[PDB]
């Protein structure tokens, strides 16, 4: 659900800071994780797509070939309240995306594109998070 990815966002978003030199990602460009579910932010830039490597490596989210880990994704996913409800249509969605992206061989650029089509494939199936969501776990802290 989008409360649940809520959560997942809010976690995975900690790691753009120490990410953010090796992806060559400007704060002009995401200045924080949140805003990627922004109606409005255009989810474009090679360089998030590197960012969003950078990320997933943090909690092996990545396979060999820089494809989601459909097992390990699944664990972190479930690891977060009622994660359950979101594991299995989470990986299912994001796979789909990575399948109309294959014929990417640049990793960056690939899971870029990949990212933009789950940004929009989880508005369309209901699971996308509103910025305030995102917030509102973060703010508990
Ligand atoms: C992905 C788990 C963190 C939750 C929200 C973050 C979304 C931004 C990344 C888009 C999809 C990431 C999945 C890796 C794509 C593999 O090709
Ligand atoms: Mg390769």
């Amino acid at each position: 659900t989008a409360e649940v990815m809520s959560h997942v966002t809010a976690h995975f978003g900690k790691t753009l800071e120490e990410c953010r030199e090796e992806s060559g990602l400007s704060v002009d460009i995401l200045d924080e994780f949140k805003h990627f579910w922004s109606d409005d932010f255009d989810v474009v830039h090679r360089e998030l797509g590197c960012a969003i490597i950078c990320m997933s490596n943090k909690f092996s989210l990545m396979d060999d070939d820089v494809r989601m880990h459909h097992v390990n994704m699944d664990e972190y996913i479930k690891s977060f309240p009622n994660g359950q409800v979101l594991a299995e249509k989470m990986v299912k969605l994001i796979h789909n995306c990575e399948k109309q992206f294959d014929t990417e061989t640049d990793d960056c650029t690939r899971v870029v594109k990949v990212a933009a089509c789950f940004k929009e494939d989880s508005r369309k199936e209901g699971i996308a998070p509103e910025v305030a969501m995102v917030e509102a776990v973060i703010e508990k802290y």
